[PDB]
């Protein structure tokens, strides 16, 4: 099916998936000079104090940690978002080099990998319901650089060996999504689309401008994972990021000037 090869990767999702060419289409470049302020957006409210991490799988694209979403736990109100969205999912891209591996690009700067906290619009019931909708899912874009270690992520990275393999899953209960948040909360917001098939336009990407610094040894253990089931040949999994699409008839707008 659709991968990140030279065979099932992003030059071939349109045949599978014709709106891969669509309107708003994710990730896109973003211009820093290009974006516009707008003072009219609200403070970003992210309430991860009663998150409940349940478990972590790999699923041969990357790995997900999910969330109970059956109630308002851990949501994400304000900024450009009206009403509320609940947190279900975190995940991340990266590369087989460092200088390659985050989806968003900021005046072209490519950064080490790219976190994603997906949430769902509370007014569609549920996430199902939501991906049909323009206005369904919210997602926080945080990048990564090659720097210092980040401890709340350190939790995660010391799981990945029970990952392995596509398939796999592991328990991950009483993890803390606000350990992996920079200090600052500016952001770039526009309206696009998921970056993975089945690539549905109903998501509100808000990226924020701070990225969080990670350890050379973390981002290492990221590439040992595997894109093959247990007992088929290793294909790390490594570059599983889409490369900016073209962003058309939409505009950026910044948090901050
Ligand atoms: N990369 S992405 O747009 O957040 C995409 O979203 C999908 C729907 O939630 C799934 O979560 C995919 O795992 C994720 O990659
Ligand atoms: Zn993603």
């Amino acid at each position: 099916h659709w991968g990140y090869g030279k065979h099932n990767g992003p030059e071939h999702w349109h045949k599978d998936f014709p709106i891969a060419k669509g309107e708003r289409q994710s990730p896109v470049d973003i211009d820093t000079h290009t974006a516009k302020y707008d003072p009219s957006l609200k403070p970003l409210s992210v309430s991860y104090d009663q998150a409940t991490s349940l478990r972590i799988l790999n699923n041969g694209h990357a790995f997900n940690v999910e969330f109970d979403d059956s109630q308002d736990k851990a949501v994400l109100k304000g900024g450009p978002l009206d009403g509320t969205y609940r947190l279900i999912q975190f995940h991340f891209h990266w590369g087989s080099l460092d200088g390659q591996g985050s989806e968003h690009t900021v005046d072209k700067k490519k950064y080490a990998a790219e976190l994603h906290l997906v949430h769902w619009n509370t007014k569609y019931g549920d996430f199902g319901k939501a991906v049909q909708q323009p206005d369904g899912l919210a997602v926080l874009g945080i990048f990564l650089k090659v720097g210092s270690a980040k401890p709340g992520l350190q939790k995660v990275v010391d799981v990945l060996d029970s990952i392995k393999t596509k398939g796999k899953s592991a328990d991950f209960t009483n993890f803390d999504p606000r350990g992996l948040l920079p200090e600052s909360l500016d952001y770039w917001t526009y309206p696009g689309s998921l970056t993975t098939p089945p690539l549905l336009e109903c998501v509100t990407w808000i990226v924020l401008k701070e990225p969080i610094s990670v350890s050379s040894e973390q981002v290492l253990k990221f590439r040992k994972l595997n894109f093959n089931g247990e007992g088929e040949p290793e294909e790390l999994m490594v570059d599983n990021w889409r490369p900016a699409q073209p962003l058309k008839n939409r505009q950026i707008k910044a948090s901050f000037k």
